[PDB]
């Protein structure tokens, strides 16, 4: 279930992170224009550039973070705060996340595995409608 | 994105060659006069003839070099000139190339495959916008 898929991507989180983030990448294209330094680079150049791999799993780390905090998928208002306030986020609208789920939902479903999507698409849900409440355009 | 469909059509490039050459012959039959020996036969006659495979993947391995070298989907004008000089091509108007573009997206949006077909249409009219740079009619 949910906490034992945290586990899983915790496990190799580096791989699912990057995996994940080509994945919202590749199936929302113009969202590459948020990240300038990504822009024209084959993903094997973009796994071989230092922040990259490393600005991703910081991203995925946080991600896990919240998701083992939730209850039933729903996550502290605390923490949609902290996603809201962040400098790198100040221009982005619950959309950019609503988009980020769909992907990584669409990502697990296809996977080799055994992930509880269901339950990611709710936390995903459950996520986008704290952030709108927490000021998020 | 754009950089690595590259590496994804040059990953297996005989099939896409021919499946997209066969999307444009078959959306645009009218096309077939301007080449030797394809007209009266089905795709896979066409994909057994002794030069159908050779001579369409010549035609992918250097279109996804003029893609590679490009900068954000715009070619090099010296890939452009190239393309408006060879003897092969001395019969073309920028609007072969436009169809050619055409059904190269539409390929890519019926496809199972991720690919960023938006970027592949603005390589597409950037590359006719360079053609007609170049001098092509
Ligand atoms: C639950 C979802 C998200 C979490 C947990 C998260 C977390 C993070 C973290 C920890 C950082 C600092 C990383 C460094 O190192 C970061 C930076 C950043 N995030 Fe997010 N983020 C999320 C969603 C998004 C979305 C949906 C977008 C845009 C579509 C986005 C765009 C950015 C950008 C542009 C930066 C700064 C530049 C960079 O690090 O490449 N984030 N985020
Ligand atoms: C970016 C687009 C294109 C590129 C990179 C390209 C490249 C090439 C190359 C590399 C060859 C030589 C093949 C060989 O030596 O075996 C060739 C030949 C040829 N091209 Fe193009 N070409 C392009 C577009 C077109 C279009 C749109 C047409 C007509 C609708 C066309 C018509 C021909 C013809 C008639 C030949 C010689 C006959 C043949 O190979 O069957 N080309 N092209």
């Amino acid at each position: 279930g949910f906490k034992q898929d945290i586990a899983t991507i915790r496990g190799d989180l580096r791989t699912y992170a990057q995996d994940i983030f080509l994945a919202f990448l590749n199936k929302y294209p113009d969202e590459r224009r948020y990240f300038k330094n990504y822009v024209g680079k084959s993903d094997q150049e973009l796994k071989s550039m230092a922040k990259f791999g490393d600005h991703t799993e910081k991203w995925f780390n946080l991600m896990m973070e919240v998701a083992d905090r939730a209850t039933d998928c729903v996550p502290l208002a605390s923490d949609a705060n902290t996603l809201v306030q962040m400098k790198q986020h100040s221009s982005l609208t619950t959309g950019n996340f609503e988009k980020l789920f769909v992907a990584l939902v669409e990502y697990m479903r296809a996977s080799g595995q055994s992930f509880d999507s269901q339950s990611w698409d709710r936390f995903g849900k459950n996520l986008v409608s704290a952030l709108s409440s927490a000021g998020m355009k």
